[PDB]
């Protein structure tokens, strides 16, 4: 547990003792030194602050600290087990708050899970926002000549990782704000669109057009809306773009207005029905852009009674009170 | 018996002889003459060839021929019964061409028939154009103040008289040609208007208006039409003047035209329907009579789709193709 001045120290692979002394020494016998270090392929032994501290580099074989007095017989060696060795490797069960892991023996981490959440750098790996993640991390050693693989450590997560603090579990896809069913931050997996619960609204999107006020619309908020506190759109309504056989569509035949927003519409039926908007531009007959002269012929008739023919322009009998009209346009 | 030169002749009601001679004489004593005629209310005695022939004018009382010689006593009178008095009436069945009848015994003809077609003068009567007539003519004689009535003869026509030549069986009433259902000439009975037949029509009169051409009308000929041949109108049809729910009437509210004819019409319902005519008068907006300034606002829309509000003047969404119109009319 501590380095003593009149003792010899070494690292051992076994506890056995023979006629010439301890068996299985991995290092040579080293005299006491303040800060003295013993080194082999598996461990680094350091004499620090009058205390014995260790740093494992590999755990494939069991290691001991061998102690022998300078005056004593070489067969009087004392061993202190540092760690038990397993060639197939140690199996670590990842706890709920597990984040960082280091693969021993300079092994490469091989991740087998629900979705990739791991950041990898040499033998080091990082589980980034593993919310709902299950699977294993296998520390593997390859061979340049034989091409055989050996496992030195297995990190396992049987049941899903619970919710983790400091993880954004909402992601913008295009302009729509989606929920992260699994993961967080960049490890996020898209589920469904987030729904409007409350809060201040920046704008709303309905039938492919943007609105910031209720005027002209059936109601407000409508369709999907973006909060002043977010960059994406949350789903508010499922309201139909089809109104009286008149469907508001981003690529429409005729332009008209809903409040301040210019809207495009298409006819679904040729029935007599209203437009779900207000006129885009009202052109005058005497207007500078277009000149069209108006003249009309009229006669006396009985109420709701018509004479032949039907107005050339309107294709209908123009009747008001006890009079019939026939217009002539430029 | 015959007449002889040295005898006197007379007509008698009886065979009785008194101290002064014959007592039932109806005529005066007449001397022999070659055509000698004796006349009374019942008989006409004529000695045509020296041989007597008779013509009865009544048979209710018995008549005798009284003969008396010029040299003999007036009580030596001889009587020859001409006929026995028959108090029962005769019954004549009027033939198809029967026209004149004479009531015997100077009786008055009493006519009981379908309609009045008889000309009457004393006992004489005349059936004037009796086409379809049925009934009886009773020759009646009333005596003193008894009030008793006696039928001397009955003229009967059980089945109707057939059509008779030389009788006009069509009469004009105002301007319409009517058919004479019974009679003819002045005895005519008119009940229905003559139905049209033939090729040449002068003019038609439907709903109180005159037409000479098919233009504007439902069809032609229509209503009552006059032939080039006649003065009156003949019935062609009963077609309604109520065209839809609009009536064509001689005294109407609004004037309009059917062909060349100016027609007057009245509304019977306010339901959306057509006028059965063409406009009478077409007044222009820029016309000299009246001036009306026309201006309009328009926008693009979808077919049969409207924007608010309705046209102020038309109280309707003015839509043509993909354009909506709003008119502004101002009187000048
Ligand atoms: C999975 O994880 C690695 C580590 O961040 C990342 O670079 C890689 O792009 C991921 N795979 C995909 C296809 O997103
Ligand atoms: C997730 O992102 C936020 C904001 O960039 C950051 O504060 C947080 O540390 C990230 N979480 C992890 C586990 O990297
Ligand atoms: C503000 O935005 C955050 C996400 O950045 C969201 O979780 C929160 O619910 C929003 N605030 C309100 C009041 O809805
Ligand atoms: C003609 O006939 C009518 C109807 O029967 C009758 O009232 C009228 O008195 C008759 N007139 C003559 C002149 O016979
Ligand atoms: C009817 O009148 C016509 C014309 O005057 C005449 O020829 C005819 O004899 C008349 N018939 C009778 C029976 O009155
Ligand atoms: C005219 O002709 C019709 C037959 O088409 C005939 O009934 C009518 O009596 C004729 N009139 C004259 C005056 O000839």
């Amino acid at each position: 547990t501590g380095c003593k001045p009149e003792y010899y120290y070494a690292i051992a692979k076994n506890d056995r003792i023979g006629p010439l002394g301890a068996e299985g020494l991995t290092t040579v016998w080293k005299d006491y030194s303040p800060e003295m270090t013993l080194e082999d392929t598996m461990v680094i032994a350091s004499c620090r602050d009058g205390k014995f501290m260790y740093l494992s580099r590999c755990t494939r074989e069991t290691r001991y600290l061998a102690i022998l007095h300078s005056r004593a017989l070489p067969t009087s060696v004392v061993f202190k087990k540092l760690f038990e060795g397993q060639k197939q490797g140690d199996t670590v069960e990842m706890d709920d708050d597990f984040e960082f892991g280091l693969c021993p023996c300079d092994a490469k981490p091989i991740v087998r899970g629900k979705y990739n959440t791991t950041l990898l750098n040499g033998p080091a790996f990082q589980m980034v926002c593993p919310i709902g993640w299950t699977g294993t991390v296998s520390c593997m050693l390859a061979n340049r000549d034989t091409l055989d693989t050996a496992v030195v450590r297995t990190y396992r997560r049987s049941r899903p990782f619970p919710y983790r603090q400091g993880c954004i579990t909402q992601k913008v896809l295009g302009e729509d704000l989606y929920d992260c069913i699994l993961g967080g931050n960049w490890t996020c997996v898209t589920g469904d669109q987030l729904q409007y619960s409350g809060g201040s609204i920046e704008s709303c999107k309905w039938c492919g057009f943007k609105f910031q006020r209720s005027e002209g619309l059936p109601h407000y908020p409508i369709g999907k809306c973006r909060l002043k506190n977010e960059t994406g759109y949350r789903l508010v309504d499922n309201t139909s773009c089809n109104r009286e056989g008149v469907a508001i569509v981003p690529q429409g035949t005729v332009k008209c207005k809903i409040g301040d927003t210019t809207v495009q519409v298409i006819a679904l039926d040729t029935k007599l029905g209203p437009m779900p908007c207000k006129p885009y531009e009202i052109i005058s007959s005497e207007g500078p852009v277009e000149k069209t002269a108006c003249t009309f012929n009229y006669t006396k008739t009985l109420k709701n009674k018509y004479f032949e023919p039907r107005d050339s322009y309107f294709q209908q009998y123009m009747l008001k009170g006890e009079y019939q009209y026939w217009f002539d346009l430029e």
